[PDB]
């Protein structure tokens, strides 16, 4: 086992609040933050040695995403962005960095009870997203 054991698994998006205003404050345009925003999205996260696979399914566009932590990669996001990321386990909690053009955003996934918190934050915005297990 390994502490990230917590993590793994399928993930139904439940709650969001603020999306929007983290989206606008992001760069996303109009009509993909309206459907990008209606989206349900589910998380499929799996371990394989060192290797963390994050799967992202919705009506409005799959993601996956591996990696390593604290190894930098590419990842182009659900909104088109071409994004350099890395990923570290800090405390307990996945602390995802996004940079592109001089920007910067975070995601922190923690477990909390029986979900998985998403906390999005851009510059002083920050989205609260909750995932339940599927
Ligand atoms: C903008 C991408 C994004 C989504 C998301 C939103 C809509 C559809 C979707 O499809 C896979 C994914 N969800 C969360 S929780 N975070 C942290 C994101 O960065």
């Amino acid at each position: 086992s390994h502490m990230c054991d917590a993590f793994v698994g399928t993930w139904k998006l439940v709650s969001s609040e603020n999306f929007d205003d983290y989206m606008k404050e992001v760069g996303v345009g109009f009509a993909t933050r309206k459907v990008a925003g209606m989206a349900k999205p589910n998380m499929i996260i799996s371990v394989n040695g060192d290797v963390i696979t994050i799967k992202s399914e919705s009506t409005f566009k799959n993601t996956e995403i591996s990696f390593i932590l604290g190894q930098e990669f590419d990842e182009v996001t659900a909104d088109d962005r071409k994004v350099k990321s890395t990923i570290t386990l800090d405390g307990g909690v996945l602390v995802h960095v996004q940079k592109w053009d001089g920007k910067s955003t975070t995601i922190k996934r923690k477990r909390e009870d029986d979900k998985l918190v998403v906390e999005c934050v851009m510059k002083g915005v920050t989205s609260t997203r909750v995932y339940e297990r599927a």
